[PDB]
């Protein structure tokens, strides 16, 4: 142990689509970056959220978080806290920065989908197929049963329609006019804002970083394609050990051919720009920002678990 990750108040991590704290209560969503931080001296809180839910409205995964919060304060003793949030836990992070900016010292975003996610805008258009909207029907009760059996408490509120119109480009527009932020750019820019922001009267430090371990490639005849630069190509063992390093190229190719750009399979560089930009060029795909799965990754794609390591001391130094 040591004091790298000692910051002044504790780490709560916030994880995105899909997630809870633990799934099945096996599987641990931030894969060994708890114990990793904690080793280093940081108090760390992972927040149990709904799979599937919207941020806002009273069922939505920012009053949940609101929530845990404060049962983290209660529990250290602590004034404010440092949220971390990955994919639309980033999101999560900025409604409760936004609704309590008094019990936020910080919000960090990993691949947060700021402006959706464009194959968030795909699988809509893919349900609109069947105008009866039985289709979507089903599919969400399907969706919503995967979160009931993986939630570590067997979380009954999810709600899959709300969560995939909550990714969409067209309404994550709609979020950042309900809920405003200096640190994001003007909507359509591909541009940061400030690094920080006053609200309320407290000072929160932004930050951000993505993987773009995705990218569009070149074709004559004219019509684009994708590479995953995080693996050696057709024989990295990321691609047998880990099935979502194939499943995150083939949903992020379906981005690139709509307009997405470079992305980590599922939230593209522009709408993952927020605060303090670090970095856009990890060689990761969406969940190799959280160590997953079981660690494993491409051999070009660097260690999430020391960039989250890097960053608590960043928080530190900060004064936070
Ligand atoms: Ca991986």
């Amino acid at each position: 142990a040591d004091d790298y990750a000692t910051t002044r108040y504790p780490i709560v991590l916030v994880h995105g689509l899909t997630g809870t704290d633990k799934y099945a209560g096996v599987l641990e969503y931030w894969y060994g970056i708890q114990e990793d931080l904690q080793q280093h001296g940081a108090t760390v809180y992972v927040a149990n959220l709904s799979g599937f839910q919207s941020d806002d409205g009273p069922n939505g995964r920012g009053e949940q978080l609101l929530a845990y919060v404060k049962t983290v304060l209660a529990a250290t003793g602590a004034t404010k806290v440092n949220l971390v949030g990955h994919s639309q836990g980033g999101l999560t992070s900025r409604y409760v920065a936004a609704v309590a900016p008094d019990l936020v010292a910080s919000v960090t975003t990993i691949g947060t989908p700021h402006r959706g996610s464009e194959f968030a805008d795909f699988v809509q258009g893919v349900l609109a197929y069947d105008p009866t909207g039985l289709s979507s029907s089903v599919i969400a009760a399907f969706v919503n049963v995967f979160g009931i059996l993986t939630s570590s408490s067997h979380n009954t509120n999810q709600d899959a329609l709300a969560s995939l119109k909550t990714l969409t480009t067209a309404q994550a527009a709609t979020y950042n006019q309900n809920y405003p932020s200096a640190g994001l750019g003007a909507p359509g820019s591909c541009q940061t804002g400030a690094p920080t922001e006053t609200v309320g009267g407290n000072t929160h430090l932004l930050y951000s970083w993505a993987g773009t371990a995705i990218q569009p490639t070149l074709s004559v005849f004219g019509v684009t394609g994708a590479t995953d630069t995080s693996t050696i190509p057709l024989v990295d063992p990321a691609n047998a050990l880990d099935p979502s390093t194939l499943a995150l190229f083939g949903t992020g190719t379906v981005m690139i051919n709509r307009g997405s750009g470079q992305n980590d399979g599922l939230v593209s560089k522009c709408s993952a720009l927020y605060g303090q930009v670090l970095s856009t060029s990890y060689k990761w795909n969406h969940i190799d920002e959280i160590n997953q799965l079981l660690g494993v990754r491409g051999a070009f794609a660097e260690d999430p678990v020391a960039v989250i390591r890097t960053h608590a001391n960043r928080l530190k130094l900060a004064g936070v």
